[PDB]
DNA sequence: GGGTTTAAAGAAATTCCAGA
DNA sequence: TCTGGAATTTCTTTAAACCC
């Protein structure tokens, strides 16, 4: 008897509301969710059928899991967390409106002392080591489910462990948000490289950001310094010579990449050309 | 006697400081005020010499000069305007240290009652018009120099005439901000014209904006929707054909410009190309 | 001539608010 | 409504100052 992700949130592209920023905190998609066919994060418990209770909590993005300061907002949510009985129906448990309300770095300290003085603290984290207010990361939560199940006659008490969700970044936070070439002024050039390009491109950080063109084993950054990352959202480099030469027009991958967790953005073709 | 101004303070490319950004709201320089020999502020008694104090605050740029909410800080600044004595001594008055705070729009209403009930009110502009509170440009201020004479033996309250400086607009929005065409991927195409140029600068408004290329008594505009401006800081547009067709290459001057107010960037080179 | 109070450029954190 | 460009307010690497 335990708890298992059928699919996933998905981890990139989805802001944390501001509480001035209306009540719906917005509904944080599955994985697989496709804009026709959209999906939501959804688990299953293994190993029985029956009546029961299960609790959405924000956990840390840190291997010792701990209450975090943001709220899950949305339909049977109250106090930042959700809660709600399930019966013994489809296997499958999907939770749809489930937003993400983000407290402002002021709110940061008062709020954790709540969570304490509340019970929520599904992994039993040293109390003193959860005041850990400075080391935090208010871009990044994790979903902690908590399913209860129904005890000696009775209510919900054989609480089952608790598994966590894979983690969810704040799009509206450089250092999260999704990598997204917006434009490029060529898609093309010498296979001898030194083509300037200008890419026009979703806020990054020229501090963690570098365009990289490869194909199979081959692999190459573009060019550039950080000077050439123009206000966080435009970047001027030279592309990079490819492996050997060729006879005919050569398609390779180009795409923007952050290497501190090495996310990549969509991949954009660039043709190399015989010279 | 009365006062002139000697030098008047340059009104683009200072940013407007809020409180929580420190004590120095910076210092407004003059225009003539170069680089290696820069200048600031200054204006001259006409007709006297002797003792005297003069006080500088700020106003509207409106018709009818009421005191504006937000602050003069620096050096002898207090309570929002700077206050200052002066010998018969050197006829010129520069005045370095002169930055300006705004307030939040939050404090505009609370700002401009303390004027009233402070006395701050240099052309003695009407109670009730002074509440314009809906009304007034928060992006743009003028310095009142007002200099106060010796009276029959005493102090100074022989007042002159309240002089009002230029116009000093806040960097920090967007229209009253200076145009600046920070990089360029080609700096010369056809005369037939019709290349794709990207160009990088600093925060613009899509809705009031547009690259011109001029020469003489020939201009054209760069081709370009709004869609085409990136995140305000940078411009995808095609370049205009030049008129008639040209034996050599023959450049012409090319800057954004800013319809509204027909405000410009400085120009850059733009050399137009025989096919 | 390059090393450590501070203030401009620059990125961040909010709050705004209308287009899709 | 949900999404996402942006005007606003805050605060961090730089960038007017000093160190001597």
């Amino acid at each position: 008897p335990y708890i298992e992700i059928f699919e996933q949130p998905r981890q990139r592209g989805m802001r944390f509301r501001y509480k001035c920023e209306g009540r719906s905190a917005g509904s944080i998609p599955g994985e697989h969710s496709t804009d026709n066919n959209k999906t939501f994060p959804s688990i299953q418990i293994l190993n029985y059928f029956g009546k029961v209770k299960i609790r959405t909590t924000l956990v840390t993005k840190n291997e010792p899991y701990k209450p975090h300061p943001h709220d899950l907002v949305g339909k049977d949510c109250r106090d930042g967390y959700y809660e709600a009985e399930f019966g013994p129906e489809r296997r499958v448990l999907s939770f749809q409106n489930l937003g993400i309300q983000c407290v402002k770095k002021k709110d940061l300290k008062e709020s954790i002392s709540l969570r304490i003085s509340k019970k929520i603290n599904p992994f039993n984290v040293p109390e003193e080591q959860l005041h850990n207010i400075d080391e935090y990361d208010l871009n990044v939560v994790r979903l902690c489910f908590q399913a209860f199940l129904p005890d000696e006659h009775g209510n919900y008490t054989l609480a089952l462990p608790p598994l966590i969700s894979n983690p969810i970044y704040d799009n509206r936070a450089p250092n999260t948000a999704e990598l997204r070439i917006c434009r490029v002024n060529k898609n093309c050039g010498s296979v001898k490289g030194g083509d300037e390009i200008f890419i026009l491109c979703d806020k990054v950080q020229k501090d963690d950001i570098e365009v990289r063109f490869v194909l199979d084993n081959w692999e190459a950054k573009g060019s550039f310094s950080q000077a050439d990352v123009h206000r966080q959202v435009a970047i001027v480099f030279r592309t990079p010579p490819f492996l050997r030469d060729i006879t005919e027009p050569i398609t390779v991958k180009m795409q923007l990449r952050r290497p501190s967790d090495q996310e990549v953005s969509e991949p954009m073709d660039f043709r190399y050309l015989p010279d």
